[PDB]
C-alpha cells in the first residue's frame, strides 16, 4: 500500500509463510516424539508470525498511539506474535537442554513480562514512561539472557546445537530493544519503515533462520 | 431483549449452565486422576461457554464492526470462549489417545491460530479480507482435522470412544466455518439470529453433547 | 499524582518490587528443581504484580467505565495481574500437595473464570449486572476454596505449610469479593482510594506475605 513499510511486511509475511510450509512439510515423516515437539514448536512460531505479519500487512494489527503530540503508528500485532512465539522459542531452547520445569517457568514468565511490558511501553502515551517500560522489559530480557547462559551432561550434539542457537538467540534478541529504542516505537531516531525492516530481518532470522538451524541438527531426535 | 437472537443466547446460557452443573455434580465421586482430568476439562468447557453465552446474552460480549458500510453486530465473546474451550476439547481428544506432547502442541497451537484468525476475520473491517482470515482459519481447522484422523495400541474402549468423539468433532467443527461463511459474520446470506441459532446448536452439541458421550464412556478411567 | 489512591499504588509498586528482588536474590543459590519451581512461581507473582502496580501507578492500567451515569475509574490492570498471578499462587498450593493434574486444571480453570468474570463485572456498564458477574465469580472462588479444603500422605512439612498457606489463602482471597462488593468496583460504599488501599494490603499479603511464608519452609525442597 501507501505504507512504505508494506514491502517489509509483505516480505515478512511471505518468508514466514514459506518457512511455515517448509517446516511443516519437512516435519512430514517425523515419528520421534521429541523431534515432534521441536517440529511442532518450531513450525508454530513462523505460523503465528505469518498470521501476525499478514495482520500487519493488511493493516489489522496497526494502531495509533498519541505521544509527543503525534499519532504514532504502532504495529501492536507484533507483540501478540512475540507473546506466543518468544516463549515457544525459549521452549525450543529449554527442551534442547531438558531444562528444569522451574527454569522453564522462570523463562516463560520473564518472557511474558518482557513482551507485556514492551507492549505496555509501545502503547504508553506518556513518552518518557515508554522508556521506563523499555527498561523493565530490557531487564526481563537480560534476565532471560542470564538464564540462557549461567543457568543451563547433555549429549554433545545437544550442547553444540544449543550453544549455536543460544548465541543466535542472544545476538538477535539483544538487537530488538535497540531497534525499539532507536526506532519509531521509542526515540524515533530511525523511521518506521526502517524499524519494520529491521524487525523483519531479525524476526525471519530469529524464527526461520533459528528453525533451520534447529530442524537441521540431530539434537532434536532422542 | 430486542435482540431476536436473545432467545438462542438465553437457551445457550441455560443449557451450558445445566450441562455445567450436570457434569460438575456427575464428577462428584470421581477419584481416578485420569477421569479427574477429563471431568475437569469437560466441565470447564461448558462452564466457560456458560460465562461467554451469558456475556452475549447480557450484551457484554457484543461489538459492532464496520464493513460493507454497515455496523455489523459481532458477538466477539464466542471467540474468547472458543479460544479456551476448543483446545480443551482437543485436549480431551488428545488425552483419550495419550497423544505425544508435540502433537498436542501442534493441535493447540493450530487451534489458537484457527480461533485467533477467526476472531481477526470477525473483526476485520475490509470485507474481502474477512474471507482471507476465514480461509487461513479454515486451513488451520483442516490441519487439525487432518491430525485427528491421520496422526493418532490403545484399549478398544479408548479407540471406540475416541472414534465416536472424533467423528462428532469433525462433523460439528466443520459446520462452524460454513455457518460463519454464510452467516452475518461472513457473507451475510443467513441472518444473525439464525447464525446465533446455528452456533448455539453446534456449541451445545459440541460441548454438552460431546461431554455426555465422553463422560459416559469408561474410556476416561484408567 | 492527583489520584489520592496513588500512594497505595506507589507503595504497592515498591513493595512488590522489593519482594520481587528479595525473592529473586533469595532464590539465588537454589539447585533443587522442586524448590526452583516454587521460587520461579513465587518470584514471578510479585514480579507481575510489580508491573501491573506500576502500570496502575503510571495510569496505564486505568480505564473509565460508565455505570450509574458516571465515569467510574476502574483499574483494569489488576485483573491482568490476577489472571496470571492467582493461578500461579494456586499452582504453588497445588504443587505443595502434588495435586492431580485434573485438580490443577479445575483450579486454574475455575480461577480463570473467577478473574475473567470479575473483569467482565468490573467493565460491565449495566450496574445491576455487575453483581451478577460478581456472584458467578464468587461462586468460582467458593469452588476453588472448596477444592483447597475438601479435595486435597504428604510429608508433615508439606501438610503444615500447606495448611498455613491454605488458611492464608482462604482468609485473604475471601476478602477480595467483599472489597470489590463494597468498593468503587461494586456498590460504591467505600471510596476508590480505600478500595485501592485494601487491595494493596491484601495483594502484598497474598503475594509477598504468602511467598515469605512459603519460601521460608523446607516444604519447597524435595
Ligand atoms: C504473564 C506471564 C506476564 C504478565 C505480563 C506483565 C505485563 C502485562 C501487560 C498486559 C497489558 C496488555 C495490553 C492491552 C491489554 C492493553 C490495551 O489498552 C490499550 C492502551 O490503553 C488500548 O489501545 C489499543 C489496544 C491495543 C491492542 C492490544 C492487543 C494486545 C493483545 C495480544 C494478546 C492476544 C491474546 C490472544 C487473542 C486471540
Ligand atoms: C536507571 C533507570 C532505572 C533506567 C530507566 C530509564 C528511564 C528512561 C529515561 C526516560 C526519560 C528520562 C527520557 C525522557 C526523554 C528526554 C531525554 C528528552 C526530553 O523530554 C522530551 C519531553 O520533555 C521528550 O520528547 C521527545 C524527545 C526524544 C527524541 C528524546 C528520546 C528519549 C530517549 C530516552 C532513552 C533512554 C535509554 C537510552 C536508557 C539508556 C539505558
Ligand atoms: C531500582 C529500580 C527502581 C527505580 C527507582 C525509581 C525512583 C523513583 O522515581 C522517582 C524519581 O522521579 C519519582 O517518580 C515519580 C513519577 C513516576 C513514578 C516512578 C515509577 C518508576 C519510575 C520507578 C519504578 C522502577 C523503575 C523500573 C526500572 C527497571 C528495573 C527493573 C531495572
Ligand atoms: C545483528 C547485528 C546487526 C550484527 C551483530 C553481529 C555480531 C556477531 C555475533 C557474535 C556472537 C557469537 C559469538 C561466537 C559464537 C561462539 C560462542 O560460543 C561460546 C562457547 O560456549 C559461548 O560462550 C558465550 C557466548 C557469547 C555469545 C553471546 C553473544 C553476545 C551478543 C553480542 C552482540 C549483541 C547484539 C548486538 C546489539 C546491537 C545490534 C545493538
Ligand atoms: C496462539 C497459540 C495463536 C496465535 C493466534 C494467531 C492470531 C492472533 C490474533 C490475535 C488478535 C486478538 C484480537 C484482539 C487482540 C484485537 C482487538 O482489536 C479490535 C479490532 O481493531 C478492536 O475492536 C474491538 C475489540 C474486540 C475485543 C476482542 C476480545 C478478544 C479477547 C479474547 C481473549 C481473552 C483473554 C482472557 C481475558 C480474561
Ligand atoms: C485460494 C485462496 C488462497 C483462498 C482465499 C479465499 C479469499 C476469499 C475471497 C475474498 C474475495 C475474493 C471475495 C470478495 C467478495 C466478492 C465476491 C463480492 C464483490 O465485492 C463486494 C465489494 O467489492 C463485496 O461486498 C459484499 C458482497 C458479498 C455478499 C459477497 C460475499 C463474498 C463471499 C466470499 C466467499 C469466499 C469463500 C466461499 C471461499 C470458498 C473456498
Ligand atoms: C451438522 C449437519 C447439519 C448434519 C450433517 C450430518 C452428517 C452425518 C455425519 C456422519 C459422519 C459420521 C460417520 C459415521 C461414523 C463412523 C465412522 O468411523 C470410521 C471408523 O474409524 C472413522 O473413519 C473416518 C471417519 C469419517 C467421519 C468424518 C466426518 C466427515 C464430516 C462429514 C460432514 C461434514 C460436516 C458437514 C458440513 C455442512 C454442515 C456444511
Ligand atoms: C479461561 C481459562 C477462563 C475463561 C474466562 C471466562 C470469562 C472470560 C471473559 C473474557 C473477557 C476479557 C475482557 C476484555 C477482553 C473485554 C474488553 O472489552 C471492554 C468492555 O467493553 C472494553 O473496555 C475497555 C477494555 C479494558 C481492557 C481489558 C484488559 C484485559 C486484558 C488482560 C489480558 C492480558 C493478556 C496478556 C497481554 C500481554
Ligand atoms: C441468588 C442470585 C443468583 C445471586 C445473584 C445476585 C445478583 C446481584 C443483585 C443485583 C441487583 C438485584 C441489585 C441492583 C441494585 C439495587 C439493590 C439498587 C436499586 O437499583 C439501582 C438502579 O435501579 C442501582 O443504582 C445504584 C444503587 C446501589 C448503591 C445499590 C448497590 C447494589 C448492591 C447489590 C449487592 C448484591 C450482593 C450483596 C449479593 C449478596 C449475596
Ligand atoms: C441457579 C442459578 C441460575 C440463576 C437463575 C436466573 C433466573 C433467570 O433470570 C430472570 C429473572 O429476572 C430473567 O433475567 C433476565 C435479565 C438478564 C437474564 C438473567 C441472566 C442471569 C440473571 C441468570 C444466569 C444465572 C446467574 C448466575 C449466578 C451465579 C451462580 C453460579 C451462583
Ligand atoms: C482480613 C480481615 C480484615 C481480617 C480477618 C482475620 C480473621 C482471622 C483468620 C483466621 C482463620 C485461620 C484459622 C486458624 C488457622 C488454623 C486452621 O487450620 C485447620 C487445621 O487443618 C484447617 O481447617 C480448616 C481451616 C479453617 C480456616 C479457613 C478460613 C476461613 C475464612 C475466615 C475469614 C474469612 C475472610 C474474612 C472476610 C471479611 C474480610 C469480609
Ligand atoms: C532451507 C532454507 C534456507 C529455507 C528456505 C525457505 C524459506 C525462506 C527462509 C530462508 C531465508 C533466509 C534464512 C534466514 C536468515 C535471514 C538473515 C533472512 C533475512 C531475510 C531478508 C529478506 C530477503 C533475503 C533473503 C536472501 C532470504
Ligand atoms: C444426560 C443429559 C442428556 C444431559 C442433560 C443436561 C442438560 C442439557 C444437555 C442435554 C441436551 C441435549 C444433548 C446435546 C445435543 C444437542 C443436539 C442439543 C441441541 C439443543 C437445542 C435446544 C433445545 C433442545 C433440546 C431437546 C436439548
Ligand atoms: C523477609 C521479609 C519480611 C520481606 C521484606 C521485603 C519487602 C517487603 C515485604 C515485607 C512486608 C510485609 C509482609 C507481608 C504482610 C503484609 C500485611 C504487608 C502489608 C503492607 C502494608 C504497607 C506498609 C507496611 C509494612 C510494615 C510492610
Ligand atoms: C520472534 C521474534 C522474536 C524472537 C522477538 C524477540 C523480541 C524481543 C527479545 C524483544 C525485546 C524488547 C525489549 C527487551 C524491550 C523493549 C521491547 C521489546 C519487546 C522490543
Ligand atoms: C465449543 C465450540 C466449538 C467446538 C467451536 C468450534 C469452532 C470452530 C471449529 C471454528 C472454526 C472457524 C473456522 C475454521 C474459520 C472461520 C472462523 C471459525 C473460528 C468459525
Ligand atoms: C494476587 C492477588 C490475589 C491473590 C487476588 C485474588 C483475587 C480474588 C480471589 C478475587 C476474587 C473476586 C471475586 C470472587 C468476585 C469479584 C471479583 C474478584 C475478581 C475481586
Amino acid at each position: 500500500t501507501g505504507r512504505p513499510e508494506w514491502i517489509w511486511l509483505a516480505l515478512g509475511t511471505a518468508l514466514m509463510g514459506l518457512g511455515t510450509l517448509y517446516f511443516l512439510v519437512k516435519g512430514m515423516g517425523v515419528s520421534d516424539p521429541d523431534a515432534k515437539k521441536f517440529y511442532a514448536i518450531t513450525t508454530l512460531v513462523p505460523a503465528i508470525a505469518f498470521t501476525m505479519y499478514l495482520s500487519m500487512l493488511l493493516g489489522y494489527g496497526l494502531t495509533m498511539v498519541p505521544f509527543g503530540g503525534e499519532q504514532n503508528p504502532i504495529y501492536w500485532a507484533r507483540y501478540a506474535d512475540w507473546l506466543f512465539t518468544t516463549p515457544l522459542l525459549l521452549l525450543d531452547l529449554a527442551l534442547l537442554v531438558d531444562a528444569d520445569q522451574g527454569t522453564i517457568l522462570a523463562l516463560v514468565g520473564a518472557d511474558g513480562i518482557m513482551i507485556g511490558t514492551g507492549l505496555v511501553g509501545a502503547l504508553t502515551k506518556v513518552y518518557s514512561y515508554r522508556f521506563v517500560w523499555w527498561a523493565i522489559s530490557t531487564a526481563a530480557m537480560l534476565y532471560i539472557l542470564y538464564v540462557l547462559f549461567f543457568g543451563f551432561s547433555m549429549r554433545p550434539e545437544v550442547a553444540s546445537t544449543f550453544k549455536v542457537l543460544r548465541n543466535v538467540t542472544v545476538v538477535l534478541w539483544s538487537a530488538y530493544p535497540v531497534v525499539w529504542l532507536i526506532g519509531s516505537e521509542g526515540a524515533g531516531i530511525v523511521p518506521l519503515n526502517i524499524q519494520t525492516l529491521l524487525f523483519m530481518v531479525l524476526d525471519v532470522s530469529a524464527k526461520v533462520g533459528f528453525g533451520l538451524i534447529l530442524l537441521r541438527s540431530r539434537a532434536i531426535f532422542g
